[PDB]
């Protein structure tokens, strides 16, 4: 628990991160750019 806890946010942060970038800004902002 100790340890464990806070490695598992970090795990749930780069996943979140890595598909807000890909989905919202990459196919959503970007894409409204390039029109």
């Amino acid at each position: 628990e100790q340890r464990a806890s806070p490695v598992t946010f970090i795990i749930a942060t780069v996943v979140g991160v890595l598909l807000f970038l890909i989905l919202v800004v990459v196919v959503g902002i970007l894409i409204k750019r390039r029109r």
